């Protein structure tokens, strides 16, 4: 997250937002 914008522990499509 977030969702396409890599803030803090996720990159775009890449974590908990998305699958994680």
């Amino acid at each position: 997250c977030x969702f396409x914008l890599p803030g803090g522990g996720g990159v775009c499509x890449l974590x908990s937002e998305c699958i994680x």
